[PDB]
């Protein structure tokens, strides 16, 4: 409890390509890079030698892997893959010192779901039954390792950023507490299908966006280490941006901009953050009529482009993007805060990362209690 020195540093990714951690399934054991997702609830590897993987899993030569006799096939908006579902022994070299049998849907073809370039080679779904495929009787792997271990019923995850590499920790089984700085602030899973939570209140730069709480979640708002952007319901969107753009124009940007259809580029070195305002959420909190508010800068959502070859200037995309989905907390929100996902009491904590992106004036900021009435009329039906 609270001291987990092996677990620490355990995720590595480039940016733009997620954050994964080490694994190995089978007997002897295969190594393999594994996406850390809270948004999906399947363990899914690559298992065929598609030419973006540097690995892939290779069921004939394990011992322990148990055959289900049972495809699937999935598609998501972007791309799609279809496997073959079966159990085998799953182990995490920088996690608990446990082996647990575990569904793994060996991916045998895949569109657009690799990414050319990355180091990865499959994805941990970390979120809940209700979200498995094909159905919620394939049990996630979280389920699994709770269900065969000790290990308590709770992991969280710090990702940090970077202005190249990224990296941080997924602690699986507890709080390291030199991860954070100030005290965990704690919201209520809504409903346990993805890390659903309710927001009751936006604010750029303490300005209130004004609207109907039910907008900000409208159909969820869920919490997210498989996307990197913030994604906002359109109407949300709509009025948050409007509401950036009149903060920042001591400086014109194309519209182009705004929409993530073009990036904008500073000489090195002169990014002028200044300008830019800080993004508030407000969630729901523990007690009756009590939220948190948790803040984040424009380091977390203006994120770096390297490896762009119209110039040799510092390029960045505008990450906050609509939604048909509802609002995403992905990458933007996480690689500002310790987010400590404490599934044995239906709840999130958040506190300010050790590791997040900032500079002299401010940093990302998780402050509390405030009153809010009226939070359950914020959640849609
Ligand atoms: N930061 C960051 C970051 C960059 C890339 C990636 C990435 O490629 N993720 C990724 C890639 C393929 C995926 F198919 C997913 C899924 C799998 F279910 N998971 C979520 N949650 O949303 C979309 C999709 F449903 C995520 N993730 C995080
Ligand atoms: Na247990
Ligand atoms: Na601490």
């Amino acid at each position: 409890r609270g001291s987990f020195v092996e677990m620490v540093d355990n995720l590595r990714g480039k940016s733009g390509q997620g954050y994964y951690v080490e694994m190995t399934v089978g007997s002897p054991p295969q190594t393999l890079n594994i996406l850390v997702d809270t948004g999906s609830s399947n363990f899914a590897v690559g298992a065929a030698p598609h030419p973006f993987l540097h690995r892939y899993y290779q069921r004939q030569l394990s011992s322990t892997y148990r055959d289900l006799r049972k495809g699937v096939y999935v598609p998501y908006t972007q791309g799609k893959w279809e496997g073959e579902l079966g159990t085998d022994l799953v182990s995490i070299p920088h996690g608990p010192n446990v082996t647990v049998r575990a569904n793994i849907a060996a991916i045998t073809e895949s569109d657009k779901f690799f990414i050319n370039g990355s180091n990865w080679e499959g994805i941990l779904g970390l979120a809940y039954a209700e979200i498995a495929r094909p159905d919620d009787s394939l049990e996630p792997f979280f389920d699994s390792l709770v269900k065969q271990t000790h290990v308590p019923n709770l992991f969280s995850l710090q990702l940090c950023g970077a202005g190249a590499s990224v990296g941080g920790s997924m602690i699986i089984g507890g709080i390291d507490h030199s991860l954070y700085t100030g005290s965990l602030w704690y919201t209520p899973i809504r409903r346990e299908w993805y890390y659903e939570v309710i927001i009751v209140r936006v604010e750029i730069n303490g300005q209130d966006l004004k609207m109907d709480c039910k907008e900000y979640n409208y159909d969820k708002s869920i919490v997210d280490s498989g996307t990197t952007n913030l994604r906002l319901p359109k109407k949300v969107f709509e009025a948050a941006v409007a509401s950036i753009k009149a903060a920042s124009s001591t400086e014109k940007f194309p519209d182009g901009f705004w929409l993530g259809e073009q990036l904008v580029c500073w000489q090195a070195g002169t990014t002028p953050w200044n300008i830019f305002p800080v993004i508030s959420l407000y969630l729901m909190g523990e007690v009756t009529n009590q939220s948190f508010r948790i803040t984040i800068l424009p380091q977390q959502y203006l994120r770096p482009v390297e490896d762009v070859a119209t110039s040799q200037d510092d390029c960045y995309k505008f990450a906050i993007s609509q939604s048909s989905t509802g609002t995403v907390m992905g990458a933007v929100i996480m690689e500002g805060f310790y987010v400590v996902f404490d599934r044995a009491r239906k709840r999130i904590g958040f506190a300010v990362s050790a590791c997040h992106v900032h500079d002299e004036f401010r940093t990302a900021a998780v402050e509390g209690p405030f009153v809010t009435l009226d939070m359950e009329d914020c959640g849609y039906n």
